[PDB]
């Protein structure tokens, strides 16, 4: 089997991708923000504390006739920005794209974060890191992947992010049409279950390109590219009049300028970063300051290849017994 969804930025500023997700029978769509930094497959729901509900999309498992209570079960998740939800689990069938899993563990949210609330546009998450992270307890829970992957034609799904632009999510093969060159992969560590690799360096603007060994994670549920302080300031260097704020919380510049590039190692290969793709605008409403998307990593603990670099490639994630990531430009 194979699926194919088209995934839609949220806003003019590519701050996170949705996708169509089927639910339930009849089925319930809801847009779910796909997610290869996390392993848990949640909605806003019917059981979702009101107050905490603004404008999402609900599931309501009572009105499918496929949902069952997963006794016991229970979920809590922290995400890296400080977000997060905890509540209860139904199993119930779940579509992407054409492909179908029956039991799916789908994550019935009754609180969130005052984030998630915000965001009226992202109905909830769907993991696709390893599931091993999963957060529900007694019984950890498997992804929506790995639960297809004995069903796919490859056990692979590719993650093709649009900039300013839809994009597509393909579960089960390669679509060859949909990228320039040959895709060069690189190994993975599922040692801290996360797309981890090794990217093996970086050039800024037309500028040498540095060999040097960075780790980091492909992560699809974060919206920036971080990376260490020495990478990130030798960036922001190259951009007249950029500082780091702490005031704002990163690297700011003036709206009037216009970015270099950012290219990173793949093995041999390089994908490069258009300059446009790092710009993330003013600070606040009409401000002259505009918000970078390369920032340092220094805080984090980890390098976070997220959606600023990702968007500049075709990313194919190998659920291979010996996992890889593959990049080539497009
Ligand atoms: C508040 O919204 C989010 C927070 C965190 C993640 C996961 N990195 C995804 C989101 O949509």
């Amino acid at each position: 089997s194979t699926g194919s969804a088209t995934t839609t930025p949220i806003d003019s500023l590519d701050d996170a991708y949705i996708t169509p997700v089927q639910i339930g029978t009849p089925a319930q769509t809801l847009n779910l923000d796909f997610d290869t930094g996390s392993s848990d497959l949640w909605v806003f729901s019917s059981e979702t504390t009101a107050s905490e509900v603004d404008g999402q999309t609900i599931y309501t498992p009572s009105k499918s006739t496929t949902a069952k209570l997963l006794s016991g079960a229970t979920w809590s998740i922290s995400y890296g920005d400080g977000s997060s939800s905890s509540g209860d689990v139904y199993t119930d069938t779940v579509s992407v794209g054409g492909l179908t899993v029956t039991g799916q563990a789908v994550e019935s949210a009754k609180k969130v974060s005052s984030s998630f609330t915000e965001d009226s546009t992202i109905d909830g998450l769907l993991g696709l890191a390893f599931s091993t992270l999963n957060t529900v307890s007694p019984t950890q829970q498997k992804t929506f992947f790995d639960n297809a992957k004995a069903s796919l034609d490859s056990p692979v799904f590719t993650a093709d992010l649009g900039y300013h632009a839809p994009g597509t999510y393909n579960f089960g093969f390669i679509d060859t049409t949909a990228y320039t060159g040959s895709i060069t992969y690189t190994a993975v560590s599922t040692k801290q279950g996360f797309w981890e690799w090794t990217s093996t360096g970086y050039a800024v603007g037309s500028g040498t390109f540095k060999s040097t060994s960075i780790d980091g994670i492909a992560d699809t549920g974060t919206t920036l590219l971080y990376l260490p302080a020495t990478v990130v300031s030798a960036y922001w260097a190259q951009v007249s009049g950029a500082k780091s704020s702490s005031s704002v919380g990163g690297y700011v510049f003036p709206c009037s300028a216009t970015l270099p590039s950012f290219t990173f190692g793949v093995g041999s290969a390089r994908i490069v970063i258009p300059g446009d793709y790092i710009d993330f605008g003013p600070i606040s409403t009409g401000s002259s300051s505009c918000f970078g998307g390369i920032q340092s990593s220094a805080g984090i603990g980890i390098n976070i290849f997220g959606d600023v670099a990702l968007k500049a490639a075709f990313v194919v994630f190998n659920g291979a017994t010996t996992p890889t990531l593959g990049f080539a430009s497009k």
